[PDB]
């Protein structure tokens, strides 16, 4: 009953086919743990045995009090390691993988209790208005001045190619949003995450990580982070050209007075004053060209240089700290063309 584009989009984000494909990945064992069997108890919990390692990544416990420690992990969440003797969770590297693996898991268990529970069907259960922005329109035509214009030369491993906009309300956000939609400085910014997240993402919004979750990693804290060039987003869609399709978003987030910094801090709580984080970097979009659309900044310039010289960051990224300074406008369904 829904249009085609729209019907495709349930059949990608609900696809079991990439979750299952998603954990053969991280060397996860489905004969122990298959999809059905992750619960929400044990995510939360394989976070908590990477507090405790954490808690002793810069003590360095000693296997005396890592090796039970990066054992019980593995009664939660098993793994497949072909026949070499289990990679011991003792450094900082592991409990990287390990961090975006659970970061991962979290939103294919909202996928699979989403379509398990009680394609139209699906629709209902993502609690998302989703309507088809038409190619030859307007809003059609300043969303792909943004993509043509804001893509960055560092990441000259693929072209963007637009295949569907999406116009997206999710249920509940728009009066969440109404406290911060008198707030100035609000922009269009660009959110890249893996498609097996966006059933997570259209269902619950963009969440904050847990705070069982580790220390570091997170460059400017626990926050929704956002660019103002497509490439910085593009990249965390994470495609290979096995599967060439991503999903990004555009948001209005509401930034207000932005704290400026040029390197890490795990931000805890912003200065009294202050409503979201901008990491300043080398390079931003002509500032010129920024248009506006409902009293909202559309930042969709060509990289010419900030002048910014004593930043860690190429490009400018954006924090909030508060789910509620994010209403999620459109979705993207992008084609990744590659270079090589
Ligand atoms: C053990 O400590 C470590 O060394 C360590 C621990 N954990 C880690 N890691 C695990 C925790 N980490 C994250 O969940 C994380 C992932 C992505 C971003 C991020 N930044 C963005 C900037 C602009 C736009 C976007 C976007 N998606 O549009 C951005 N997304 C941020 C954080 C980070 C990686 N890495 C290292």
């Amino acid at each position: 009953k829904l249009p085609k584009p729209v019907q495709d989009l349930i059949k990608m984000i609900f696809d079991v086919e990439s979750m299952k494909k998603a954990m053969v990945e991280y060397e996860i064992d489905l004969q122990k743990m298959p999809l059905g069997k992750l619960s929400k108890r044990q995510i939360q919990a394989a976070y908590s045995i990477l507090s405790e390692v954490q808690q002793a990544v810069s003590q360095g416990s000693s296997d005396s009090q890592i090796l039970d420690l990066s054992n019980r992990f593995y009664t939660l969440i098993p793994h497949d390691f072909g026949m070499k003797k289990p990679p011991l969770l003792n450094n900082a590297d592991s409990v990287q993988a390990k961090a975006e693996m659970l970061d991962n898991l979290l939103d294919i268990e909202v996928a699979y209790s989403l379509l398990r529970g009680g394609i139209d069907v699906n629709y209902e259960k993502l609690k998302t208005d989703i309507k088809v922005v038409d190619r030859d329109s307007e809003e059609a035509e300043i969303i792909r001045k943004y993509v043509k214009n804001t893509h960055a030369t560092t990441h000259n491993a693929y072209d963007l190619e637009v295949i569907d906009i999406f116009k997206i309300e999710r249920e509940g956000e728009c009066q969440r949003y109404k406290p911060f939609k008198q707030l100035h400085n609000r922009r269009l910014l660009w959110h890249g995450s893996r498609t097996t997240n966006f059933a997570g993402i259209l269902s619950q919004g963009l969440r904050i990580a847990p705070p069982e979750a580790p220390v570091t990693g997170y460059m400017f804290g626990k926050g929704i982070y956002f660019a103002d060039m497509v490439s910085k987003s593009a990249n965390y869609c994470h495609t290979s050209q096995g599967d060439p399709i991503g999903l990004i978003l555009l948001g209005e987030v509401a930034l207000g007075n932005m704290y400026e910094l040029k390197h890490a801090s795990h931000i805890s709580k912003l200065p009294k004053g202050k409503h979201s984080v901008k990491g300043l970097g080398k390079t931003t979009p002509d500032p010129s060209a920024n248009i506006s659309l409902d009293g909202v900044d559309v930042p969709l310039g060509t990289g010419i240089s900030s002048g910014v010289n004593d930043t860690s960051l190429l490009y400018n990224e954006y924090i909030v700290y508060d789910i509620a300074q994010v209403n999620l406008k459109y979705l993207l369904k992008l084609k990744f063309n590659f270079k090589t």
